[PDB]
């Protein structure tokens, strides 16, 4: 009933055969992108009208086309060529991973620079990476792919042990040509393999490790409705999910006594970039926008029981479209969860003697994705008191090179021979705002110091200022840990009883942003990562901080060029966009598969509810 | 037999002994601290030596004594008069905590007060204050505290709701004597009540909360011999416990195949400083240092199985000694236990095949304190890949004031006309390093952003530059969140197997530190908190970053005071002390009873290890 709801895999054969009846999805098409569009602002309109975009790819050479569709009504509502040297390419195709390595295969140049390594060729296996926009003019317009040949020595090896240095190649997938091979010399291929399942690399495992049984033998405290509605702990949520984006969160809202409050209309990771500091031209222009080029949504693992999801959890099962339209579930895609999260509150009192304490309990709902060597998981926790978490976990191999003769100042040594490249991991949350509604406003606060002096006798005081962000031009903030400076979302025409305006504190990891210089490529392309916080007014067409079609497109699109039409967030419909990330100097604890390392950020009520809404917690 | 074993009821009872047959405990004596004194650089001496260091405190008005003893040899090493003027006061007492409200109830300034507001004098509880040190010339060489009065409706009541503003009083213990009461005008006691086990303001409590079960049903992978050594996947510690610290870590160490490597010597939260921003007279003197003043080990929680410590915990129960030198039991003061931690690594590779995941655990140690309204857990969590991270959570009941007419930039309002003035909770770690045995060093690492141009011609570099602290007099450090600042401790005598020398580094939040102004008296007694990080030289006697007698010192004593030494710390027996706060503008969701906030710090390896430490961790 919820036009909120997952797409079926009916739906998706209904959008396969409006796109053949239409005479859009011939045997030259490709599927590159295809989702769900949200509903429109004020869905007081009865009865939904389940729309979808689709990308169409054309693998003969044609313009590609961006469609909506109505499946409700079984009609094309729009359809549109694309000029692809103005706006973008389209997403990388799964089917053209392998096109770089079988391309490169017969080229005279590439079998020349495998023969002065004595590499067999039918051992070296070539990565698909992006190309972003640089300085070779003969790839606008062209559908390219840039190659980095690593060796797998048998079926079962890690290749990423064995990168093949000095070498790389692009590659026109469209036309099937080998634009470039550069050779700027040899380098010794790494001869210790990275197997972290090789008895002989790990030892005797460990018979230490006794079990930890987590069980809820009532069940859980949750309830699921319609497919994705969950009601939790006052907590009412859809989990929705997107090809791109990946989990999607919509209509997060809290039942304070018994009205429904809305806290955020939708939540997102709307964009992820991982730039690379080597200057080595091999590398200088390896950037990967995992979400904008790839699709983080489509590489999804299933996560099995016991291993990733411990305890009594439950599954959402996502339908995608392959690139010919036909319905693909990701098995166990979503894993939803409660668990235990300590002491949510406690106080002995010395004089009426009474003892306090109450455990805390978070909601977590999660999917993890796989984009070659790289591991993603993204959670998010809802908690009893009302804070919203996110949080990401970064694992899998490192991306590796050979480590130069007498070291370098842009890359880790993590075995003889063997290098990784200095990076960022860096997200971007596009959290649609709904405090209370629609009416809201973001606040800079800072902390203030006091000068000892008059009204300050004892120089102990310390204060705080807020400052409204009203326009867009001047809502492009920077973090300050130093003044312990945060955001605050607020509705002023909402308030408590206090009579101060309802609203949430985000509290941000405050880690380095971008640190291309201001003049990069990437730093054009990815201009939303250079500023921890942007706020936007709300427009439906606004949905990426890199636009629509960030594949080889020139930058400049997404988040600069909306906040250009300078217009008003003081008391509106708001987009708050938050950066964050990490900065990867790889250790040799890294290798040869790395440990999960976190970054997220939290949102806390502030002066939202009347008093603390945990008081009717038990005790168990 | 190990010379770390906490303190028996026996070895307390010798002590007591000891003082009485030397005539030093005499019925006009107090024990205001003791604690067994740690094993001395080079404890290679067959045989331990127990010492007892012991604060002894005259009620009659003499001058109190600081003693050594030795339990192992029945004799006083050490008893020497102490000039509280000079060096500070003892710790305040726990029978003292009455005598202020006692005091009070027959002076006739407090009692014309009191009755200016029609408060009766028997509901009127006096909260005991540290008094610090300020202008009033009459309070050096005596024994004061200050008094904030809080008016109790009903045994049962939270007097926490109703403060009685404009009125502080000032209290010698020793002499027993009001030597002044302050009435800067009447304030309105506020009315609503805060009682948190009210079914009236708690609701209906929830049944939606389903259970969750954590068991082990093998039992724990940990083991715990002679009393508090811990064995635990590949860790090894011993878990001391101090009457003023609290939980302390000693000989942390890993298991590193066949080896024992040491990481940290000592580790304690060595000082808490609560300063309070409110500039308002009656409450412009509040700060108190809970380890320093209070002794934040002699209020542990005895922690319940269930609601405190939930899953297979077991559990310490340390002696500390009364006043009077009879052992005394803390029944459950300590958990212990293991929890799940989500995801260790994950990789699923395009090339191999193989799918691979792995869990993370963690050992948790923790006690848990009340210092009046307020309660904080101590949490050290101990990781399966190196990582060693300490966590505070803060709860229990704000400190209330009024809330002025027309508002104030120094106090929240909490409800109708209940205030909470601004404050931050500023804790400091000592870390005794042992990186791999005594001979270490402290760099400094920031991020270095590159400029576009030769050798960067994509201005895609990015690098990191490292400064080594070789004098006291340059390890005074401050954060930059901004450039990724984090400090290395590494032992420059000791190679990983790429001839690195093995480290850890130190991940802070970054949080605010001290605000008061550099020339208050707070900024002069509680220097350590001005800045983020010092590092000095060991010494046996440099326990504190404040010094032995915390209460009523007038400042400089501790850390400004070590380093001016100017000693060499590069590749020396080091001491790092990390300040890390919360600083907390009190929202309406912490009223009546807070919910937890948290600070914290972590350690992680940095090349200490020569592959990941976690290759032979099982799948279960
Ligand atoms: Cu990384
Ligand atoms: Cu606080
Ligand atoms: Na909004
Ligand atoms: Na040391």
């Amino acid at each position: 009933a919820s036009p909120f709801r997952l797409a079926s895999a009916g739906e998706i054969s209904e959008v396969q055969g409006i796109l053949r009846t239409a005479g859009l999805l011939g045997p030259e098409k490709r599927i590159a992108y295809l989702g769900v569009l949200d509903p429109a602002r004020g869905a007081g309109s009865e009865a939904e009208d389940r729309r979808f975009r689709v990308f169409i790819h054309d693998v003969s050479g044609a313009r590609p086309q961006e469609v909506t569709v109505s499946v409700t009504n079984g009609t094309v509502i729009s359809a549109v060529e694309l000029d692809t040297a103005a706006t973008g390419e389209l997403p990388v195709l799964e089917e053209e991973f392998e096109v770089v390595e079988q391309l490169l295969a017969t080229d005279e140049r590439w079998l020349k620079a495998l023969a002065a390594r004595n590499l067999d060729v039918s051992k070296v296996r070539v990565a698909p990476l992006s190309a972003g926009v640089f300085e070779y003019a003969e790839e606008r317009g062209r559908r390219i792919l840039r190659g980095l040949a690593f060796v797998q020595d048998f079926p079962e090896d890690s290749a990423w042990a064995h990168p093949v240095d000095g070498l790389v190649a692009y590659v026109d997938v469209v036309s099937k040509e080998v634009t470039r091979v550069i050779d700027t010399g040899v380098f010794p291929v790494p001869a210790e393999h990275g197997n972290y399942t090789d008895p002989e690399l790990t030892g005797p495992l460990r018979t230490t490790q006794k079990p930890i049984s987590i069980t809820q033998p009532e069940g859980p405290s949750f309830t699921v409705t319609g497919g994705n509605h969950i009601e939790w702990e006052k907590w009412s949520l859809d989990v929705g999910f997107d090809v791109r984006e990946g989990v999607v969160l919509h209509n997060i809202a809290f039942r304070d006594g018994d009205r429904l409050r809305p806290i955020i209309n939708r939540a997102s990771i709307a964009e992820m970039v991982v730039p690379y500091g080597d200057p080595s031209p091999i590398r200088s222009w390896q950037n990967y926008f995992d979400t904008g080029e790839y699709l983080v949504g489509q590489y999804a693992n299933s996560l099995e029981l016991g291993c990733d999801c411990l305890g009594d959890i439950t599954y959402l099962s996502p339908v995608i479209s392959d690139a010919f339209g036909n319905p693909r579930e990701i098995r166990n895609g979503i894993c939803m969860h409660e668990e235990d999260w300590g002491i949510l509150a406690k106080h002995s009192d010395l004089w009426s003697g009474i003892n306090y304490t109450r455990r805390n309990r978070r909601m977590v709902i999660s999917f993890f994705t796989t984009i070659g060597n790289y591991d993603y998981g993204f959670y998010w926790y809802l908690y009893l008191d009302g804070t919203i978490e996110f949080e990401a976990k970064a694992t899998g191999v490192v991306f590796t090179s050979a480590f130069p003769e007498g070291g370098s100042d842009n890359i880790s040594q993590l075995a003889p021979g063997l290098g990784a490249p200095f990076h960022q991991h860096i997200f971007s949350a596009r959290l649609d705002m709904a405090i209370d509604g629609f009416t809201n406003r973001v606040e800079e606060e800072d902390v203030v110091r006091q000068t000892m002096g008059p009204g300050n006798e004892r120089g102990n005081a310390f204060s705080r200022k807020r400052t409204v962000l009203t326009r867009e031009s001047e809502a492009v903030r920077e973090a300050d840990a130093r003044t312990g400076r945060t955001w605050i979302i607020s509705n002023p025409e909402s308030k408590n009883r206090l009579n101060e305006p309802v609203g949430y504190k985000l509290h941000a990891h405050n880690q380095p942003t971008l640190l291309a210089d201001p003049g990069s490529s990437i730093a054009r392309r990815a201009a939303f990562a250079t500023k921890d916080l942007w706020v936007t007014r709300y427009a439906d067409d606004e949905r990426y901080p890199t636009g629509d079609f960030v594949n080889q497109h020139s930058g400049g699109a997404g988040l600069p060029s909306y906040i250009a039409q300078d217009r008003d967030i003081d008391g509106q419909d708001i987009v708050v966009w938050h950066t964050f990330g990490l900065t990867h100097f790889p250790r040799v604890e890294d290798w040869p598969i790395m440990p999960v390392d976190t970054v997220g950020f939290k949102l806390r009520p502030e002066g939202f509810f009347d008093r603390s809404p945990v008081l009717d917690v038990p005790a168990n």
